[PDB]
């Protein structure tokens, strides 16, 4: 609703925060496109119709519409949401800019993982196929023909959620099953060349799966079978780099998890924190599928930060071999998330074949007799497959397995090379798919789901975009951002002891000219000062099956006085108004100089004045407001001819327009 005067505005009770919006930074999302994450899908075509855009995807599984711009930017998008007054919305982000971890090619090494390694005589790499030689990753994860007698994967559908798999590779034939090219909603037939991202998700395909026939190479799990998800697609079809967009990314895993996968192999990401591909990612997780991510790719790169930093992952990093010792391979990003590593160097694994769809070149060398085309790759990306392939052959032989329950498993068999125990770089240690295999599952170790819930002083409203870290000296430390509701989830995380801290709304729509001046905030972030935000610590918070939810309260302080006499106006009132002028929260006479003390008041509420006869000639009128013990000046102006002004930080300003108004708002959470 909107409003023209002041004083014939209703009274009304709080109306809890801001609409979440996505944080908008240059050359980080995609232009021209919207998710909407909804609890009302009616509510959403109020949007559609205010961008007059076009939906292009619905998710219902997890409550998503993808909205097409149609001549307008994300930007602009929000400038005609913002002051809508949607209630049954949860969110409103844009598709965020996503890279492929890339694989690099490298030499064949016949010394590799050779010299007193581990059993190089006699039959050391003896799988049954003709390369089994150079498959130094299966010998260092422990794989033996006799393991495979026990279990190999069968029966387990694995997703590699990739560029695609080139399913006429030989190697591959009869294990890659139907899959599925989001990006046009397009089936991928069984056996088929879907490789439109280039060759690696054919790699990955073949480190996990590729079939035990005596000839080329043999995958960790050569009883699964591969669900290819185009994520990846052709640059030319898709444009960009190919990525499909965080929403067909996520109508993928959606697909994947509806269609049966167990578990997914995932080798790509971006700095932007999704609320869609969070919801995707425990989508799945709650399904019980195990998501794989590789960790970072470099430092260079400070990005790929998401989905390998959601909590509930399994972050995997590379591991070379030189000089007798197993080593971080270098490129792989320092985490405290890791929580193992495994071979991803000089892995000789399937690649599309010259006359294929994503055909990048083949090592010509390489002796297999089945005209099939293969390449030594090395790189995060080619370590995740191996834990993927390990995960597919536990789910086998521990098929009641919960998430937790498979990544504590690795964990708690890793071959701690360094002796250490754990690090960031390599967290546990090398995988080890023979000691995993004996297990038997943990019972204790990991919980379900942790979460937390951050509402205001009172408990009445949930406070959104509040920065919730768990962290401690050693072990994985986790990361989450409030919702609409006050939640963070933390599905199949750590038990145990945790030092958690959580930080007040995230105020990134800053003021500022980022080239050092003097801005505006557009009125997207829940709070628009630094001061309202809001802090908490809570030290030795144990987690467990018995302790699985940390309340968290928000409380605050807000006084405001004004100097100004306006002892000319008629009747002149304070009000506490709505930023969308929907009604007000209380008048009260004017005092000058008189301290008006709001820290009872909870959500976000602006400053006005309002007389009973217009004003003669322009006043401004001034005061201070101390908001959390910060003093802040504000001013108005009541201009002739009216009889109301509101006041605030920047001069009385509508972020929105005078049909749709959206006045600069204080962010309070009550007492
Ligand atoms: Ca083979």
């Amino acid at each position: 609703s909107k409003a023209k005067d002041l004083a014939s505005l209703p009274e009304i009770k709080s109306q809890g925060y801001h609409i979440l919006f996505g944080e908008l930074r240059d050359g980080e999302y995609t232009e021209g496109k919207i998710l909407v994450g909804y609890n009302d899908r009616s509510e959403v075509d109020k949007i559609v119709k205010a961008v007059n855009g076009k939906v292009v995807l619905e998710l219902p599984q997890i409550k998503v519409v993808s909205i097409k711009l149609n001549g307008m930017t994300v930007k602009q998008a929000y400038d005609k949401i913002k002051a809508l007054a949607l209630k049954g919305i949860r969110y409103v982000e844009p598709s965020y800019k996503r890279e492929l971890i890339k694989p690099t090619v490298v030499k064949p090494n016949p010394d590799m993982y050779k010299i007193r390694k581990p059993g190089l005589n006699s039959t050391a790499r003896d799988y049954g196929e003709e390369l089994s030689n150079e498959l130094w990753g299966l010998e260092a994860i422990g794989v033996t023909q006799q393991l495979w007698e026990e279990a190999s994967g069968t029966n387990i559908i694995v997703a590699v959620v990739d560029t695609g798999v080139d399913g006429t590779h030989p190697d591959l034939e009869g294990q890659v099953i139907a899959g599925y090219r989001p990006a046009f909603d397009e089936e991928l037939p069984a056996g088929t060349d879907s490789s439109y991202g280039g060759s690696a998700g054919t790699h990955v395909a073949g480190t996990i799966a590729a079939k035990k026939d005596g000839k080329g190479i043999v995958g960790v799990a050569p009883g699964a079978k591969i669900m290819p998800i185009v994520i990846f697609d052709d640059p030319a079809l898709v444009g960009g780099n190919g990525y499909v967009g965080d929403d067909y990314v996520a109508a993928g895993i959606i697909w994947a998890t509806d269609h049966g996968a167990k578990v997914m192999n995932h080798s790509w990401g971006g700095w932007g924190y999704s609320y869609t591909m969070k919801e995707a990612f425990d989508y799945a997780m709650e399904h019980g599928v195990v998501m794989v991510v590789s960790a970072g790719n470099n430092t260079s790169d400070s990005h790929h930060q998401y989905p390998a930093g959601y909590p509930g992952v399994i972050q995997v990093a590379a591991l070379d071999y030189y000089g007798g010792t197993f080593r971080v391979a270098g490129f792989s990003s320092r985490s405290d998330g890791v929580s193992v590593g495994a071979p991803g160097v000089t892995i000789l694994s399937t690649v599309p074949g010259e006359d294929s769809i994503g055909y990048e070149g083949h090592n010509e060398n390489v002796p297999a007799t089945n005209g099939g085309t293969y390449d030594y790759y090395q790189g995060t990306s080619m370590a995740a497959p191996h834990v993927t392939g390990v995960v597919a052959v536990l789910l086998q032989k521990f098929p009641n397995a919960k998430p937790w329950q498979i990544r504590k498993l690795l964990e708690n068999t890793a071959f701690d090379f360094n002796g250490n125990g754990w690090d960031h770089d390599t967290g546990y240690g090398l995988v080890k798919l023979d000691a995993a295999l004996q297990g038997p599952l943990p019972t204790q170790g990991g919980v379900e789901e942790f979460q937390v819930v951050v509402t205001d002083a009172k408990g009445n409203f949930g406070v959104p975009t509040v920065f919730v870290s768990m962290m401690r000296d050693n072990g994985s430390c986790y990361y989450a951002k409030t919702g609409p509701d006050g939640i963070a989830r933390f599905p199949h995380i750590d038990s145990g002891t945790y030092d958690i801290f959580v930080g007040g709304p995230d105020h990134w729509d800053r003021a500022l000219a980022p080239y050092d001046g003097e801005s505006i905030p557009g009125g997207y972030a829940i709070a628009l000062r630094m001061a309202e935000e809001r802090q908490a610590s809570f030290v030795g918070f144990g987690v467990s099956p018995d302790a699985t939810q940390l309340n968290v309260n928000f409380n605050s302080t807000l006084q405001v006085k004004f100097s100004t006499n306006l002892s000319t106006l008629k009747d002149p009132q304070f009000v506490v108004v709505d930023p969308l002028l929907r009604g007000v929260y209380g008048r009260v006479a004017y005092a000058r100089n008189q301290t008006y003390d709001l820290s009872l008041l909870s959500g976000q509420i602006s400053f006005g004045i309002q007389t009973l006869l217009p004003a003669a000639t322009d006043i401004t009128i001034q005061g201070t407001v101390t908001l959390n013990g910060e003093d802040i000046p504000v001013y108005g102006v009541l201009k002739a001819g009216t009889t109301w002004t509101i006041i605030d930080d920047f001069g009385g300003l509508n972020l929105g327009t005078d049909s749709q108004p959206i006045y600069v708002w204080w962010t309070i959470f009550g007492q």
